[PDB]
């Protein structure tokens, strides 16, 4: 958890363009009463969870979205006091904590209400939860699955108002940026389904990710669970190219050469002496590694040094990796892994790529030993 | 960085474990003057800086090995007072928080001692810094890779003992755990000739990593730079099994079933929807994903139930993934993702090799979101 200030590796976030990104969904929502909750799971998809709370708050988001009971505890410490939906399951012995801090809690069993009924029951003093109860309409990861418990957890509800507030339901697509449409489809048809079994609905009605939001406009409740297309990157990396607005992406990674040498041919690269330099060849040293998220699947890949791509070589080590480069530079020349140089640019699409992966992963994967910069906003 | 207390998932860190790995290298060791710096770098391989060299301390360490500047000066701030060595490079221009602090950095260059010494120069009161020079037998990193700039380097020193303190050499080998030795003879080889020349040799002079010392004693300096091995995992992965003394792993890692549903045949599950159940199949979903360090590539390896295996199926989620149990099972049931589970175990280096990685890595890149529960010392 030691943050690397004094290193020259950092991850720019530039606010302004999250700050663009949330109001182009708002100017995407005219004309119908849907509010934005971003979602900040994950330290904010790595950008970091407090300052993408700051600006996404400036934008106008109208509450916020997050994995863990610690990350909305988290925000409310930071003295943010919008709603704040914890999407995961949280087990029903913290439920002191959630009502304490006014945090409302996804919940997909009746199993659920009725132990922590038990648990609340011996509780002096308590105050209601906030509850969303998630509707499973075909992701199979949590939530009702049937009409019947799903009247039967309303019905609970209503049993006991001193424990419970029947906040919001909501449901979570699988393949809302396939271009395949026909499985999102079968799923909105089925939260419809399922939901009109609700006699009266609850304030939030919710069923929209970036991708639902962007290309299923048509299926949106009255909240978006705005995520990825929030730090400016397709939710669908390249499978649907067109976008309803522009996405501003947030994120840049840059380090600098700490050791520049020229090498005769045959010299042996790194770990397990996998690589072997040409004659004269030009071999740059970062100060980044896989402890870092820049993990050993990356050899091989391209930095860009001076609008030069420069090819990693050899395997990358734990705090450390070797590029060649095409002629000497001084050392302390920047190096960037995410953004532009010269007339190039690297994005975080063509690294999920080349790492065979998604670029939520790249994102989320990113140590806090790496130090966030960020740009404030204009 | 908000860590995840109130989430039931966990990295077990066993401080015995360590404490006789530690204690192991030290009676190997014994009859030569050699002492152990614990390598503790990247949050100590992901097992927590402080509270690995709180144990590495009782253990018998001399000093200690870290990656960053940043990392040494977190060490000082836990009144830490033993040397500390950064092994990556430290720009000059962080000389005098290096100095103030009695930091010793890994320089590989003449031109670093001469920018340092035109920065030096300008400080009123300065206090030497405590230098080792980094020679490059073969590696290809950082350091020296000649005889006549070694030299150049250690007589810049003198002329300026004011600024510099000449207190080690070292080298870093690149196949020492390698089965075949040829590679690493020609490093040590070259070390030993290089090293050869320098009028005086300094305090500290050491080559070895774990690998170095498990397998290649008889090539030990006076200090062990004691890194993987110290977590109780063999630093050759698979390749040499054949140990000098038993290595006991000091991680686990565990978390408990959120959700448990049976699903009817055709069920599709996860993102994208690319796994379809059987008739009658019993899901779980567990509260860790990618964004965790439990990243995609881990779909379809297997985790442990009540001492059986269970497949994670489909694509894992950020902060979810879902596996097939063999029998419904209770909200709350024990998930072992690293460790014992009735007759059977899931080791570090298998999921490496599931990964196509190393386990090194697996390590290092666990978020700070899973909270680090310790045994503490018997």
């Amino acid at each position: 958890m030691t943050v690397g200030y004094l290193r020259p590796t950092r991850i720019l976030v530039d606010q302004n363009a999250i700050y663009e990104n949330i109001q182009n969904e708002l100017k995407h929502l005219e004309g119908t009463d849907t509010v934005i909750f971003p979602v900040l799971k994950a330290n904010a998809y790595g950008h970091g969870l407090i300052p993408v709370a700051e600006v996404a708050q400036a934008a106008g988001a109208s509450g916020f979205c997050v994995a863990l009971l610690d990350e909305a505890l988290a925000l409310r410490q930071a003295n943010f006091t919008e709603p704040i939906l914890v999407l995961g399951i949280t087990q029903p012995s913290e439920i002191e904590l959630a009502a304490a801090n006014q945090i409302s809690l996804t919940v997909g069993s009746l199993e659920w209400l009725q132990e922590a009924a038990e648990i609340a029951q011996r509780v002096p003093y308590f105050h209601p939860l906030h509850i969303h109860l998630g509707i499973d309409s075909g992701m199979g990861r949590i939530g009702f699955r049937d009409e019947a418990e799903l009247l039967a957890a309303d019905a609970f509800m209503k049993a006991h108002p001193e424990y419970f507030d029947f906040e919001g339901v909501f449901t979570h697509f699988a393949t809302a940026d396939d271009p395949d449409d026909t499985y999102f489809k079968e799923q909105s048809a089925r939260f419809n389904q399922l939901v009109a079994v609700l006699p009266k609905k609850p304030r939030f009605v919710h069923v929209s990710n970036s991708a639902t939001s962007l290309w299923h406009a048509a299926c949106n409740g009255n909240v978006i669970r705005m995520g990825i297309s929030l730090y400016g990157l397709n939710p669908s990396g390249a499978a649907i190219p067109d976008l309803p607005y522009p996405l501003k992406p947030a994120l840049g990674i840059e380090s600098e050469l700490v050791f520049v040498k020229q090498v005769a041919a045959g010299s042996k690269i790194g770990y397990g002496a996998t690589y072997e330099a040409s004659e004269g060849e030009w071999i740059g040293t970062i100060p980044m590694g896989y402890a870092d998220g820049w993990l050993r699947r990356m050899s091989g890949s391209t930095v860009l040094v001076d609008g030069q791509r420069c090819e990693i070589v050899g395997r990358i080590c734990m705090d450390q990796m070797m590029i060649r480069l095409p002629k000497r530079y001084p050392v302390g020349t920047k190096v960037v892994f995410v953004g532009k140089s010269g007339d190039d640019e690297i994005t975080l699409q063509e690294l999920a790529e080349y790492a065979d992966t998604i670029h939520y992963e790249i994102i989320c994967d990113l140590s806090d030993r790496i130090p966030r910069v960020y740009t404030g906003l204009n």
